[PDB]
C-alpha cells in the first residue's frame, strides 16, 4: 500500500529518551520510516522552545492533502542546519523513537510510505 493508517503517540518534549534517529538527512528520514512501520514512533507538537531541546537532523511531518477516517494524509521532510529535504504543508510535529515514554495524546495520520 502507497499509505499506512497510524495512530502516533504524542510525547511531551521533556520526557522524551532519545531525542533524534541518527546524524544525517537520510538516516533519520530511513530511521524514522522504519520506527513509523515498527510502531516504535512518537510525535512531539512542536511550540517555542522544542526543537531546541530535540537533535538535528529533524525529521517532521507535514500535512501533504486536505482526511480519510479521521486520519491526516502526511508525508516526511527531514531539516538539518535551516535546510529541509522535502516540500509539503503544515508540520503536524516532529518525530522521534518512541521507547516506552506515556503520552498525553494520539495523533491519527495516514502516511505515504
Amino acid at each position: 500500500k502507497t499509505h499506512v493508517q497510524l495512530s502516533l503517540p504524542v510525547l511531551q518534549v521533556r520526557d522524551v529518551l532519545v531525542r533524534g534517529f541518527g546524524d544525517s538527512v537520510e538516516e533519520v528520514l530511513s530511521e524514522a520510516r522504519q520506527h513509523l512501520k515498527d510502531g516504535t514512533c512518537g510525535l512531539v507538537e512542536v511550540e517555542k522552545g522544542v526543537l531546541p531541546q530535540l537533535e538535528q537532523p529533524y525529521v517532521f511531518i507535514k500535512r501533504s492533502d486536505a482526511a480519510p477516517h479521521g486520519h491526516v494524509m502526511v508525508e516526511l521532510v527531514a531539516e538539518l542546519e535551516g535546510i529541509q529535504y522535502g516540500r509539503s504543508g503544515e508540520t503536524l510535529g516532529v518525530l522521534v523513537p518512541h521507547v516506552g515514554e506515556i503520552p498525553v495524546a494520539y495523533r491519527k495520520v495516514l502516511l505515504r510510505k
